[PDB]
DNA sequence: CGCGAATCGCG
DNA sequence: CGCGAATCGCG
């Protein structure tokens, strides 16, 4: 398996697991930040992954772009496919931003249709993914 | 730490 | 038993 270029990379930036939350869509070739998410004051890293996922569906809807998405994130790809975040993360008020935002993006995702593959990032293979917040 | 996958205890 | 609940490997 070889890598798509023409491709939108996602990641997340943690401060902490959990603890602050931000993520980016970038252009895979070029780096070109499409999308970012500002910083969420707390969830996990997973559940980051999966609104980066979302969020870059939506992205690739609006836009009727082919192109495909890569995720480094092996949980959070199976969330999307399954339709459903799998997190243990309490819902409390502290954690209610992040909750409300999955909660709408596992929405979006049983209402909607899309012709975005969604792939593993190898990074044992191809070295960092381009959304990495190093 | 949080995950999915793999590996006890009570009815 | 056998079955859900509770407890390695990675990133
Ligand atoms: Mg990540």
């Amino acid at each position: 398996e070889e890598i798509i270029w023409e491709s939108l990379s996602v990641d997340v930036g943690s401060q902490g697991n959990p603890g602050i939350v931000e993520y980016k869509g970038v252009d895979t070739k070029t780096g070109e930040v499409l999308f970012e998410r500002e910083p969420i004051p707390i969830g996990t890293n997973n559940m980051g992954e999966f609104l980066a996922i979302v969020h870059g569906l939506r992205y690739l809807k609006e836009r009727n772009s082919r192109k495909p998405i890569y995720s480094n994130s092996q949980t959070a790809i199976k969330w999307v496919k399954d339709k459903k975040a799998k997190s243990t993360l309490v819902r409390n008020e502290e954690t209610a931003l992040i909750w409300k935002l999955v909660d709408e993006a596992e929405e979006w995702l049983n209402t909607h249709t899309y012709e975005t593959p969604i792939l593993k990032w190898q990074t044992d293979k191809w070295g960092e993914i381009k959304a990495d917040y190093g």
